[PDB]
């Protein structure tokens, strides 16, 4: 346990982003910009601490470890007032340092902002669940900054580092035990525009020195270096850093790049190479613009050789080094090869044809030739492929080997290669400075025409992938002499690093194919230096041309796939169960995202499937994909951007010849050493033999390790240090109920009957809305008018796909022409009968699940849940007051479309957002869809396996006699879509209980992300849902899909007229659209939970583009559950994106939940919601005399049984209400009204009969209502299936029954009415609940906690009657003839204390007493003392003048009175002073209020040193 003091003051200082000074950058006042700072003093402000050279704009470092207590004593300076704010700790109301609407008083205010010369002091606590205990490096890092102003403080400074480490690796001074070096780096963009002072500068920083002017950063060799990496902007910017000449390990991966999202930390380990000085900058073009650069020195420290710097010995049995041979050369390339036949012959296009667009485009290039022999530059030319038109060669490499590259320049300019994370570090010590002079920065030396130079990489051990990889890695390979000019010339290579168990390309599970055909590039030939020789011949004459035309400037940018245009590309053919390994790059750089999406199949990541994959600038992926559905499909650019649309692949999955021999064209891999020329790899040795035939030949000096090699040690031994404090116990991700209401009856149900017993959906008997119909049949109205047709076919007979990997590829001569036959289609008799389902019913599972779902119209408002908050009338949100017309789902009862099911209580939460779908592991799904809008629309799966006639979309070529009634559903018509689960779309096998997918309706992608067509659906294991109602037992869960919206693209018949696009390019229909979460903006209701309890969350993105998402939860800190237990605090999405976590909550109060991307948070998506309690289950008066009886009132009683006379509990003469007649048909019913004059929550309710003249009389059913105002009501349902729910009352008189409701309510008016009874209908009722928005609980537990040794009355304690009225026993319910003292004096001078041993905040006192059936004897009034200490006793007085406030007391022997004061008294001792008295002094008392989270800073090391 430790003390961890910090003294900072946020200062004003003069700065100019250029470092000749360290601090005060100035110069002959150049440029002097004001900024305002954070900087750390010496204890009690005496003297300024130095600081180091490398940080000039950044705040001191903060560190803690789990167990101990953080201090601050932060001040101000300049003339703002400011605050500060962590990010991922458990906060207080007292030390959370935001303001914003959560009802607190005027205490707990003072963390919002401090002024100008005054100071304050924070403190935060540190305890086991905001830990960084699982299985993860050591110590998180975050980031502190002022939550004052968001956009005005960031952009002048004020950004700190947090650290949180385990427990036992930190030392005095802040360092660790192992590590030898810790570096913090920041990357920020600062704009003058928006800052204390008006002026315009735009600067790309690092730190805080602009165009690359750094101080060096010099280290050791070979020595152990930990990062953390930081990165904030205003605005949404994405960072893409990399290492040049280095590996990294992050998250049990090995990488060569590191990726970042505005406001986003990350921790890293690294191990540096032999010697020498490098670059370390971004990879994004427009970083390339700027400098955007670091340097990195590496030096020989003495003595200090570990024996180990970078060297192994040429003695592997099998070496790889060969002899490589590469060239570049000139030639000329013609983007178009559909006007030759289809030769693809890679042959140079000699004719120079000149056409106002090019045909025979004869761009000049330059490319990455192969050759033969060592005989260099003889006609001897590899054969390869026809495809990969412009890609060089693919190379292939294992670990611990050498590789030897002959490199041969030919177009007139230098040249080099150089490739990404393959080599730890180039053998650079063998090469000086003779030749390779390494230019500044380089270390590669480039070559002249005319000249050959020899290049050897060395693989070393640390370069191998990691356990949790794919098969093995890909890395791209280009020139160094100038990145982007010679990147815009056409020379790209790919290199594979594959792992020691991977045989070199023998055998991958068995791939008949691999598809180098992944590359996605966008050249411009605006900035290659071919464009002078293009363009003197390219015109009629050379001296007309100019930049200005975008005829000219945009005609000359082609976005291609492996060189080609997407639109003269072959398709693809394979055979069935068979798999296929792809690998993704993309080297063609535009400043965007990219994403992809298969259609039909899914992926597998890793562990995981993800069926969507989004792809990084300079980044490789490898992915592999199993062929199961025979059918052609289409590889498409889904959630694509506005432009760039066209980047699609069409591909086959054939069923397979059953011929035993020759079923299609193959002698397998003739190769198999991808061998069409030999003596380029005649040193590969055989891909069969890997480096022991018996054993490994080694030669290394294995001394770097300083301690034993223990690589037997996997430390995965999954240690958990645990310390818990105040109320947070340690936790792991798993089906926790936690602290909460809940029984051990009941729970969970099985499902006996499967098959065909599962008929749930017409179980509700009566709804609201009635017109009949019934199914009809698919009615397309239009005619066979090309509604399916081959959109896309391409008939290939082609030899050269050579079946590169493992096994035969097909003829494509011999396939079946249906090729979709099985059993379940291929039927010549009737039309597509929907007893497929009966069908592939796998086993026993049956569980036909039945849905019915209605498209039609309605009118939305974004902005209604504001007009709490709309304190001045003016419009709703603006002029045009948000209403608009859409179109949305809903969810009906039987085939006959006539009755809506009504939205219960736990689904209001979803706003625009269609029924939920939820299903079992292996079940049969059937959905009707039903149209009732005005034009077609369609239903679209994703992620399930299907088969057609179950699909949407209208590219498919498979048009057999059918013409496909779905992928259109005109006016009045319905379909039966069938859909079945598999194993491939469930959970994991350790993960969360299950995971989330979506539907939406997708014939034109542009009316599924707008107009309101959202369809999240649920696919769980066995055993957890209930057979009677699809609902889950275990966990709360919570649908987050959120998303702007832009009312401008949902034109179709909800069309943006509005007076013809009525804007000046100033309003939000165009310049800023609706920022929404379920369709509003502010305000979203129905989000409540317990205290300490686990909630699911399921966050869903999809659709948009360049849109990322950082999601905070004010106050909680986030789990991340599965295979791995990783812990963060903060999680970014991206698009196409579906994920769950789970969270534990910590305290009650209001908090708020937004994204803290920047400016696109101000103007919406901001939800406050609530934790309410631990436990509510406090009776709320009614039987104890604390409600009057003027508050109850009812509509028939059959006399002198009174409404109000009779709501008490346990006693009276005559009891009960009686009506004396019940209806005839339904309920109809008279009913009780209780009002309470406030808001409060209520959980549950209890009942009793009557029992009177020989005769018992109860109520058996019964039904409720509530609401906030007389005017309108709500009927409460839930986890019921007849939309009301009926609760099963009484059985026998004189019994009390007891009953829950599952969610909380929230009203001030209750009114219960019968349905059937026993004898006459007759009812005793008592009411269950608590208190909104604030701590009211039994905080003094005076009735069986406190110990009889506090609560003596010290004060005036002469109260003995001698051994009998001893003191301490005034409690509320204290049974026999105890109760407080009785004074003897009966004076005017004595009174009682109270003493509690920690402070705390109370809130409310009950005073019952009069507790003595001899004689009665209470008190009248009654005043409030509290202190400190014990000195100080300050009178509880009003505001208006020191006067003590009298309070009221009882009235009968039988009176419960309770006393609120609107301000709590936070202290440890108390005082009561009684004024008047009926008669001798008697009393029992209870508090209320709570105790103060944090107050655990007793002392303990104090100092911290």
């Amino acid at each position: 346990a430790q003390l961890r003091q910090f003294y900072v003051a946020a200062q004003g200082i003069s700065w100019s982003y250029r470092p000749e000074p360290t601090n005060s950058s100035l110069n002959l006042s150049v440029t002097s910009f004001k900024k305002i700072v954070y900087r750390e003093y010496e204890p009690y402000f005496k003297k300024e601490k130095p600081q180091s050279t490398i940080s000039g704009l950044l705040g001191p470092t903060l560190y803690a470890e789990v167990g101990d207590i953080i201090k601050v004593h932060f001040k101000n300076k300049a003339d703002k007032p400011l605050s500060i704010h962590p990010q991922g700790i458990r906060y207080s109301k007292l030390s959370e340092g935001a303001s914003y609407l959560d009802h607190t008083f005027p205490a707990e205010k003072m963390d919002d902002a401090v002024a100008p010369g005054r100071e304050y002091t924070y403190e935060w606590s540190i305890s086991e669940d905001s830990g960084p205990t699982h299985d993860d490096p050591p110590c998180l890092t975050h980031i502190y900054y002022s939550h004052e102003n968001l956009i005005e403080d960031f952009n002048s400074g004020l950004i700190g580092p947090l650290l949180i480490c385990k427990k036992g690796t930190l030392t005095e001074g802040g360092t660790q035990k192992t590590f030898d070096k810790q570096i913090v780096l920041l990357f920020a963009v600062f704009d003058e525009s928006k800052s204390w002072s008006q002026s315009s500068s735009l600067m790309y920083t690092v730190n805080g020195y602009v165009n690359g002017t750094m101080p060096d950063i010099t280290v050791c060799a070979h020595d152990h270096i930990s990062w953390h990496l930081l990165g904030m902007s205003s605005g949404p910017e994405l960072f893409s850093i990399h290492f040049n000449g280095q590996v990294l390990e992050q998250n049990h991966h090995k990488v060569s790049a590191i990726t970042l999202v505005s406001a986003t930390s990350t921790t890293a380990n690294m191990t540096v190479g032999p010697e020498g000085k490098w670059i370390i900058s971004s990879l994004t073009p427009k970083h390339l613009q700027a400098g955007m650069q670091a340097y990195i020195d590496i030096k020989n420290c003495p003595k200090k050789t570990r024996n180990l710097k970078k060297i192994t010995r040429e003695q592997r049995r099998h070496m790889k080094r060969w002899e490589y041979f590469i060239a570049a050369e000139e030639v000329i390339w013609d983007y178009a090869p559909v006007i030759p036949a289809n030769m693809d012959k890679k042959y140079r296009s000699q004719h120079l044809d000149n056409f106002s667009n090019q045909i025979g485009k004869h761009y000049k290039k330059v490319m990455y030739t192969q050759y033969e022999d060592e005989s260099f530059t003889k006609h001897t030319v590899n054969p390869n492929m026809k495809e990969d038109g412009i890609l060089g060669p693919i190379i292939r490499a294992q670990v611990r080997d050498t590789l030897k590259i002959v490199f041969k320049n030919m177009a007139s300019r230098p040249y080099s290669i150089y490739p990404h994370g393959v080599t730890f570090s180039p053998y650079e010590d063998e090469v000086n400075s003779s030749f390779t002079s390494g230019r500044n920065n380089t270390m590669i030396r480039a070559v002249q025409p005319g000249e050959t130079y020899t290049y050897k990489w060395n693989i070393l051990e640390f370069d191998e992938p990691t356990e949790n990889d794919a098969q093995c890695l890909t890395r791209p390979y280009y020139s160094d002499v100038d990145i982007m000019r010679d990147i815009a010339s056409g020379l790209i290579g790919l290199l594979l690093i594959c792992k020691s168990r991977s045989l070199d390309r023998r055998g991958i599970q068995r791939a008949a194919d691999i598809e180098q055909q992944a590359v996605f590039a966008v050249f411009d030939e605006n900035k290659s230096w071919y464009l002078e020789d293009n363009i003197n011949k390219f015109c009629e004459n050379p001296d007309e041309v100019k930049r200005d035309d975008p005829k000219f400037y945009e005609s000359n940018i082609m976005s291609t796939i492996n060189g080609y245009v997407p639109e003269s590309i072959t398709t693809l053919g394979f055979c069935f169960d068979d798999t296929v390994q792809w690998h993704f790059c993309s080297v063609g750089t535009q400043n965007e995202i990219l994403t992809i999406h298969f259609t039909g199949h899914s992926f597998i990541y890793g562990k995981r499937h993800e069926d969507t994959l989004t792809l990084f600038p300079m980044r490789g992926e490898s992915v592999t994909v199993t062929m199961d559905n025979v059918g052609t499909w289409m590889l498409t650019s889904m959630n694509s951007s506005p432009r760039s649309k066209k980047l699609r692949l069409k591909f086959r999955d054939v069923k397979c010849i059953p011929d035993d021999d020759e079923d299609s064209y193959e002698i397998f891999e003739p190769p198999e050493s991808t061998v069409m020329a030999t003596r380029k790899m005649h040193d590969r040795l055989e891909p069969e033999d890997e480096e022991s035939d018996a054993d490994y030949d080694y030669q290394n000096r294995l001394a770097a390790a300083l301690g034993i090699r223990s690589f037997r040690n996997s430390s995965l031994n999954q240690e958990e240090e645990e310390f818990n404090l105040t109320a947070l116990a340690l936790e792991n991700g798993t089906e926790f109920v936690s602290s909460n209401t809940d029984i051990i009856v009941g729970s969970n149900y099985s499902s006996p009957s499967n098959i065909l017993g599962q008929m749930p959906s017409p179980s509700s008997p009566t709804l609201n809305d009635t017109f009949l119909s019934k199914e009809f049949n698919p009615l397309v109205i239009v005619g066979l008018s090309k509604d399916g047709t081959d959109y896309i076919e391409i008939i290939p007979k082609e030899e050269v796909q050579s079946s590169e990997d493992d096994y035969a590829e097909i003829d494509y001569v011999p396939y079946d022409d249906p090729y979709k036959t099985d059993v379940r289609t291929n039927i010549n008799s009737s039309r597509d009968p929907d007893n497929i389902a009966a069908w592939y019913l796998r086993s026993n599972n049956g569980n036909r699940r039945n849905y019915y779902i209605a498209a039609e119209e309605i009118s939305w408002d974004y902005s209604e849940f504001v007009q709490r908050e709309t304190d001045i009338e003016d419009s709703d949100d603006i002029p045009e007051d948000t209403t608009y017309k859409k179109v949305v789902f809903r969810k009906y009862l039987d085939s006959t479309f006539t009755k809506r099911d009504p939205r219960g209580e736990y689904e209001e939460h979803l706003g625009i957002l269609g029924p939920i779908i939820r299903a079992e592991v292996d079940d049969v799904i059937q959905v009707r869809f039903k149209n009732l809008a005005s034009r077609p629309y369609s239903l679209h799966a994703h992620g399930l396996s299907y088969e057609k006639s179950s699909e949407g979309k209208t590219y498919e070529d498979d048009s057999p006699e059918w013409f496909k009634e779905d992928n259109a559903v005109q006016p009045n018509s319905s379909y039966t879509y069938v859909w079945h689960a598999t194993e491939r779309s469930g959970p994991e096998s350790p993960g969360s209980a299950c995971r989330a997918w979506a539907y939406y309706s997708a014939v034109n992608p542009e009316k599924d992300i707008h107009s309101g067509l959202i369809g999240p659906l649920l696919i769980c294991q066995k055993g957890i849902l209930h057979k009677d109602s699809n609902m889950p037992v275990d966990m709360r869960e919570f649908v987050l899909l959120f998303m702007t919206f832009d009312e401008k693209k949902s034109w179709y018949y909800e069309k943006k007229s509005r007076s013809s696009w009525r804007l000046t390019s100033s309003e939000m229909k165009k310049s800023h659209e609706f920022h929404a979460i379920n369709g509003m903006i502010y305000s979203l209701p129905g989000l409540k939970m317990y205290e300490q309890e686990w909630v699911r969350l399921h966050l869903l993105n999809i659709g948009g583009s360049q849109d990322i998402h950082v999601v905070h939860f004010h106050g909680q800190t986030l789990l991340e559950n599965g295979n791995k237990q990783h812990q963060l605090g903060v999680w970014p999405l991206l698009p196409g994106s579906f994920k769950t976590l789970e969270m534990k909550a910590s305290k009650p109060g209001w908090w708020l939940l937004n994204t803290e991307v920047g400016e696109n948070q101000r103007a919406g998506m901001q939800t406050p919601f609530l934790i309410m309690d631990r436990d509510c289950r406090m009776p709320m008066g009614l039987s104890t005399g604390i409600i009057s009886d003027s508050q109850i009132k009812a509509s028939e009683f059959l006399g002198y049984w009174e409404p109000r006379l009779a709501r008490l509990n346990n006693g009276g003469s005559y009891n009960a209400w009686s009506v004396e007649k019940l209806a005839a048909e339904f309920a109809s019913k008279p009913w009780i009204q209780v009002d309470m004059q406030k808001e409060v929550i209520i959980t549950g309710i209890q009942t009793q009969g009557a029992k009177h003249y020989l005769k018992s009389c109860y109520t058996t059913e019964f039904y409720v209502a509530y609401s906030s105002n007389q005017i309108n009501w709500q009927i409460f349902k839930g986890n019921s299936t007849r939309n009301v729910m009926y609760f099963n009352g009484n059985s026998d008189a004189s019994t009390i029954k007891e009953n829950q409701f599952d969610p909380p309510i929230v009203a001030r008016y209750i009114r219960i009415s019968p349905t059937r009874a026993y004898n006459r209908p007759t009812l005793r009722l008592e009411l269950q609940g608590c208190e909104v928005n604030g701590c009211s609980t039994p905080l003094g537990m005076e009735n069986g906690k406190i110990e009889n040794k506090q609560i003596t009355a010290s004060s005036f304690k002469k109260s003995w009657w001698g051994d009998y009225w001893e003191p301490f026993r005034a409690r509320l319910n204290a049974q026999g003839r105890v109760n407080a003292w009785q004074a003897k004096a009966n004076n005017n001078k004595q009174w009682l204390e109270i003493d509690l041993l920690k402070i705390k905040k109370i809130t409310a006192i009950i005073t019952q007493g009069c507790k003595s059936l001899s004689s009665e004897m209470y008190v009248k009034s009654y005043t409030i003392h509290y202190s400190e200490q014990g000195v100080e006793w300050k009178p509880y007085r009003l505001k208006s003048s020191m006067v003590d406030k009298i309070f009221e007391g009882n009235t009968n022997t039988k009176g419960h009175v309770k006393n609120f004061f609107n301000p709590p008294i936070i202290s440890r001792f108390i005082r009561v002073i009684p004024k008047t008295w009926n008669q001798s002094i008697a009393l029992r008392l209870e508090l209320f209020g709570c105790d103060i989270y944090e107050d655990q800073v007793d002392p303990r090391l104090i100092d911290g040193k």
